[PDB]
């Protein structure tokens, strides 16, 4: 009956706790001055992210973790990040290192070392796939066991994507030749649920592209980096699941913030990431007709 | 003496020493039994690199250090990976972060802080440019103050490269868009040298492609990951060089190893890390007519 792949898990996961994927991308600065009181950095972080775990854990379907924020602030950082996942997989839940690593063969090999296994193991790890198929290729050897996954970058909502990602080849945007070449790689290692361990960063661009998107590569997963706050935006979203399930949407700031909106706030920053989370599910899902 | 920027300051350095990089690249199996005795995973590697840069720091223009060796030791990594940096910069040394970030906008920022600041400081890191100009433009804010540069991904000789980086847009290769963007940001921060601060990752290919390049791209410095040994190897990669300058070619294992082709190698690892060091310029140099 469990699922045993961890593509399988994840889809489990989303039917039960919906789409939303939290983003522990911590700060020093979003943390009360009362809880980091008489910390170092390092218990400061983990203590904030255990907050909002304790109260978050059944209400999304994944963490996932800005490691840029954790190296920022140095050793103390790394420390919280490595507390921070194992307290994750303590509690029997799934983690994102959203690493974006670009590297090859043995160095790929070294990541695919840091990342999958010791002090930073994470469950699926984020890849730019621009140095081409062995840049993805030394990760296999994990994702051919079963127990790990890797959401590769494809087409993101920032106006960066015009300068590159959308570039016309053989009369198509280059983005789709680097998808097509994943969605292969996909298909040798489909699970129970008809998806995949192989998935794609997605963002919610507008509604004409990310509908062929989702078409295009159905059997693969959608990291949903994140999105903005007018009515299309979460439309666009929505758009970009099957069945409310194929994908989920990262929400950081708004949840790890929530607290600050409100007098009591400084003393419930869990139950104000909880709500927040709530929120975000239901205002994605009120796009179904 | 003398040179304020930094790019200035590498120019000088490959001036002085030669155009090799030492790649530090670490792995615990590459030291000797003795050096790793009683000592903790951050005390080994940072030992064995301390070896290594004492007798190499005179004939090297800069070290590289491959980050996903150091990550794949998890914390003890990342110690010895910080006091690497700080050996380096406490003896007038330049060192590159090979990081190949590909974060935009706020997570970039992060990175910025993370390896331009604090523990992790370099004086250059490597980017991956997929996301677009906003994946560069927050590192900017150091750029412009002059002591820290970029080498950003633009053609690798590795088999991958010809999935993506080759793809036709507008009748030439991908890359050349990405490049001819690099070269412009260049463009506002040269230093006195005629290089500017904003380089690229250039691998050697072809005699007819490393020319071109070359070329097309006269006032940016290259980082050159790293070279085969065969002959058309070596007369590629001095291509990539103008006036034995504007260039930085990465020697990583064959210097970390050397020690063990010899007899005596196990008391002599920094000596043998020398010889070979000298023997990587001579072998470039050799095609100069």
């Amino acid at each position: 009956s469990n699922a045993m792949k961890i593509i399988d898990k994840l889809y489990e996961k989303v039917s039960k706790n919906g789409f939303v994927c939290i983003g522990l991308d911590s700060s020093i600065d979003y943390i009360p001055e009362n809880m980091k009181a008489g910390k170092s950095v390092s218990e400061a972080l983990f203590s904030y992210n255990k907050e909002i775990i304790d109260q978050t854990y059944d209400v999304c379907a994944i963490y996932k973790l800005q490691i840029a924020y954790y190296e920022s602030y140095g050793i103390e950082g790394m420390i919280a990040y490595r507390d921070t996942l194992s307290y994750l997989r303590e509690k029997d839940l799934l983690s994102i290192g959203d690493v974006k690593r670009s590297d090859i063969a043995a160095s790929a090999k070294m990541y695919a070392k840091a990342h999958f296994e010791g002090d930073f193991e994470t469950d699926f790890i984020t890849l730019n796939p621009y140095m081409g198929m062995d840049s993805i290729e030394p990760y296999e050897e994990y994702i051919e066991k079963g127990d790990k996954g890797v959401f590769v970058l494809l087409r993101t909502s920032n106006p960066g994507a015009k300068d590159f990602e959308v570039l016309p080849v053989d009369g198509e945007e280059f983005f789709y030749k680097v998808g097509d070449k994943m969605r292969e790689l996909n298909e040798k290692y489909i699970g129970k649920s008809g998806f995949g361990p192989i998935g794609l960063v997605v963002g919610a661009t507008h509604s004409e592209e990310v509908e062929k998107i989702r078409k295009r590569y159905d059997k693969m997963f959608f990291l949903i980096p994140g999105f903005g706050a007018q009515k299309a935006d979460s439309m666009n979203v929505y758009k970009l699941l099957e069945g409310l399930n194929g994908g989920v949407v990262n929400s950081s700031r708004a949840i790890l913030k929530n607290w600050q909106n409100y007098e009591d706030g400084s003393e419930k920053v869990g139950y104000y990431a909880r709500k927040k989370a709530i929120e975000t599910y239901e205002e994605i899902k009120a796009n179904e007709v």
